[PDB]
């Protein structure tokens, strides 16, 4: 039964900082990359996504733009790792990670940014 | 490339009666029912798990078990079609429709419910 899985489904962030968050998806065999899906979203905005053949910037919502990244040759160890770079205070919330190859599951992880008053102020 | 499509993003249905909600795929004039996976969910609680051929609990949400079927025989004409028979005001919120089938893409779709003094009133009572 394939499963997704997150080793952890809370993350706690700074401001300003880097975040990558881990989803897992079992690989046997050597990883078969035209039979795969990594797809991520948070509350329905288009991270990131990689397709059988590579990734579709143009569906991408531009609030993620140049700030989202797979480490693609981490697919063939199952880790289909997201990268945010320059953690926002719109980046809190519930992402999911969606995964299809062989069959297909998801999950989810909330993420928490904390930020100085400055941050939060422009943000009112 | 693989796409859902929803002929209807919103629906606004009386409590008590039966909806059904529509997720289109694409099904080249014949199903290959090993390959198709479709799911419904509803606020993170499962609705609906399709895979192999055969719908598949105990996954269900219980607020789901018992009213909640997918129409199998519309599956060959490429349609995922949910069907939520007496419907209750904790069913209105935003439901997804999740498929695989050779590709994978999912939709939205919102439901309201309206529905009479009576039933709000226990609604907002518990
Ligand atoms: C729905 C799903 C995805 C969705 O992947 C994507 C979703 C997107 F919106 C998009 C972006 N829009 C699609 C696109 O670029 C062109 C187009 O319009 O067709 C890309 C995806 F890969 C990727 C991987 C797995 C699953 C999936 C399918 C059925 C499931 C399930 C997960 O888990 C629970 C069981 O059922």
């Amino acid at each position: 039964a394939f499963t997704v899985t997150v080793p952890k489904d809370l993350y706690v962030v700074e401001y300003g900082s880097n975040m990558t968050i881990e989803c897992k998806f079992p690989v046997e065999k050597q990883l078969d990359l035209a039979a795969l899906i990594v797809y991520w979203e948070m509350e329905d905005k288009n991270i990131i996504q990689f397709v059988h053949g590579e990734e579709d910037l143009k569906v991408q919502h531009s609030s993620y733009r140049q700030r989202a990244r797979l480490l693609k040759d981490q697919l063939s160890l199952g880790n289909a790792a997201l990268q945010i770079t320059d953690v926002k205070l719109q980046d809190a919330g519930v992402y999911r990670c969606m995964i299809s190859y062989g069959g297909a599951d998801y999950k989810r992880i909330t993420v928490k940014v904390n930020a100085p008053y400055a941050a939060a102020l422009e943000h009112h």
